[PDB]
């Protein structure tokens, strides 16, 4: 049987002066006698050669080499087996007997010019009205509860509604915008409002961080008056023609991670319709959406369970809430920035209530949730750079690896009975050893034992 | 369960300012309910059920598109509906997760594209080695205008011309005379190329033009409205086509190459392929259905041009197989574009033959003989088209007009027999066979040894 391994990512890429590097790992009985890298606007077939020493038992590589002196910042590239009789396919969703779509090859932006502080975030959607007031809320309740905030591990905040441009006078107009400004800054977080305009509210004193909004006329005159400024979009559905085209840096991934696991652990859709879907077609599913997206896009992509146009996610699960903690490890280990709508990391309900501050209302154990998945992040630079293969997907079982560099995050997602799951051996698996880290899951011997209704996270040591 | 739906009557009509549109369904746990996903903000719209059956074992879902609102693409897709599970209803039959929004069916209401171009047949000429009033020159091409009209042309492609017209072809009054001439036989005109408006404006008046990209074809839409602007693109000419900066393409990645590999086992690259029928048709579904149906009758298709090896070379040993192509160019969804010399048996990697003596006419007579099926027939140029069966050396579509069928089978190997699966899309009086020489008796298709027929509805 061939195999073959590839993610846009250390291990597999590295720059060198003006060289995009490109490793194939392959396997199997009857491996192709040669591959070509298929680049880019003029197509390239570039030549790969065998590497002499194997990175995995059982493995071998080839290597080929981009030229990044010449062409636009987005290098798109398949790879174009080769027999004497016939030709197969790689890309990001596994093999093709025909040629790949042009936007479903793998890509890295080589110059990367979007905003790389948001893969370092946590976020934090807030209706003012209702969070904190110093029914009445506002800004400056916001500004007094930022250590709770902090406490939880968000590092960016965004406020959905702000404006009546000006502030809405409920919620202390404009200065109390200028506060929370000065006090973001002083702990060190993003914020991020939802709207000349654009170019007004992004420069001093005002300085925030991005919007949230051809229509690349707002988008250039945003990054002209803050380089590292966040565009990105509200879409329910595909987004990837705008995503394909640079005019948003990013988008509410609600096609890509968030009806999907609507999908699959709420059994429903955003029209409420009825879902029946398991762990293969889910991992199809969002497998496909990602690949019209670079590496980098995907990191900016805007991962939620939930926002102000949704239910609240514990409520869709309804007899099925003891999977809420299963779309919490999700949401912080699938690529991209996650962001929690407020109340929901206490246990707020409801379709489409005040954040319970007193604490006797709150889920404690969800909260510490976010708290250790906030943590794992942080400490971990593959759950936040890192590419992500999907390594198993069947009925109820989830399994994917994020990569980056000599790190490997395994993440293992059971929403149903325990069970067992027999873990084909694959080189993205062989690392000295594991260290659980997330939930009470076991690998031993090829096998991962899960309890039911679980997620667990392993580390590579 | 089984479902059948193309973006073209029987199954859609206009009354006033609403689209209606038809689902069929079969089996034997059909859905509840189904609605109608439609298109920049996503609707779910009820279709509710027909009572009469439109063919024996299929029911039927009816919904509406009101026409009044919204972008010129009206996009959508079918969502059937259970108690406990959902699927969806696309181009490329049932999915278990949403399609992509670029996966869905799709109809231009209004069509402001150019309505003209699904009408043609093309001729792309290389001056130089065409016809002398090697010393080819336009005038060349003036007096063998009869010759083109024999054969079927209705439009010429000039490439190259060239910004002054080259001297060596007779400089702009041999172009001049030719663009007079062409009128006068009814024929278009397109130039290989501020620019873009002075030579499709008086006294040039050319037809379009052949090629950010936006500008140059908004200002040829500007100066004419029926302006057709295509680029050559040997690759995924979607995200081009998806934005409305082109008309068309010249269509190597959804026509040429899967017909170099599925019949010629070779790629742009000259690389070896062992594409089977399963395969190829996957292949040009897939890129079809990023496409909406007016766009894809203006896909040119070709299987060859300036830039490629003749098809009848390629082919090498296996030449036998060339009718074959010349079959599903003039029948697959979009214009022929015949390459100048194709129809007499030319090949190379090249003068005309203008002695008939170094003509194969039975090669020209399959063009003359396809061209007047394709002109007389509205299906082979507004239908909309169905893969009936396709595994190994098989290939069976249906175009589909109103009440019209044609039904196109083709065989890249040895005399073999097939069953075709009922179809209500083939549910007709009878079937008249108009080229080739199968045989289509009680679900048994008798096709013989590397063929291709044609039949028609009566």
């Amino acid at each position: 049987m061939l195999k073959a391994w590839h993610l846009p990512v250390a291990p597999f890429i590295k720059e060198q002066q003006e060289r995009l590097m490109i490793t194939l790992w392959l396997s199997g009985d009857d491996l192709p006698p040669r591959v070509t890298l298929r680049a880019e606007n003029e197509e390239l077939s570039l030549p790969m050669h065998r590497l002499r020493q194997a990175p995995h038992p059982g493995v071998v590589a080839w290597r080929g080499e981009i030229n990044l002196v010449n062409g636009q910042p987005r290098r798109r590239y398949s790879f174009k087996l080769l027999w004497a009789d016939r030709q197969l396919w790689f890309t990001p969703q596994e093999f093709n007997r025909f040629p790949p779509a042009r936007l479903e090859q793998f890509a890295v932006d080589l110059p990367d010019s979007g905003p790389q502080w948001v893969a370092d975030q946590v976020f934090y959607q807030i209706f003012p009205d209702r969070f904190a007031r110093s029914y009445g809320g506002d800004l400056d309740g916001i500004s007094e509860k930022l250590p709770y905030l902090k406490q939880l591990g968000v590092t960016a905040l965004y406020l959905n509604p702000v404006f009546v441009r000006r502030v809405d006078p409920q919620f202390g107009g404009d200065a109390a915008l200028l506060r929370l400004r000065h006090n973001t800054q002083k702990e060190g977080m993003r914020l991020i409002l939802d709207g000349s305009v654009v170019r007004h509210w992004l420069k001093a004193p005002w300085s925030m961080d991005g919007w949230r909004l051809h229509i690349a006329g707002i988008t250039q005159a945003a990054k002209l008056e803050r380089p590292d400024a966040f565009v990105f979009g509200e879409h329910f559905g595909d987004a990837r023609q705008w995503l394909q085209a640079d005019v948003e840096d990013s988008a509410m991934n609600y096609r890509g991670f968030t009806f999907p696991l609507w999908g699959f652990l709420a059994n429903t859709d955003i029209s409420y319709d009825p879902q029946k879907i398991d762990a293969q077609t889910c991992m199809a599913w969002m497998d496909n959406y990602r690949a019209g997206l670079s590496h980098q896009q995907q990191l900016r992509m805007f991962n939620q369970l939930d926002s102000h146009d949704t239910a609240r996610f514990k409520s869709l699960l309804g007899k099925d809430v003891a999977r809420l903690p299963l779309a919490v490890v999700w949401l912080f280990s699938w690529p991209g920035v996650p962001c929690i709508y407020y109340g929901d990391e206490v246990g707020v309900d409801g379709n489409n209530k005040p954040f319970p501050w007193d604490p006797a209302l709150q889920d404690g154990d969800l909260l510490d949730l976010y708290k250790r998945m906030s943590k794992l992040r942080k400490a971990h630079q593959a759950l936040r750079y890192g590419g992500c293969q999907v390594i198993y997907a069947e009925d109820n079982v989830v399994v994917f690896v994020r990569v980056y560099k000599q790190q490997r995050v395994l993440v293992a997602i059971n929403r149903g009975e325990a069970c067992e799951v027999v873990i084909e051996d694959s080189p993205l698996l062989d690392v000295n050893g594991w260290q659980l880290k997330e939930g009470a899951g076991a690998l031993h011997d090829g096998v991962l034992t899960l309890p039911a209704i679980s997620a667990s996270v392993w580390f590579s040591r």
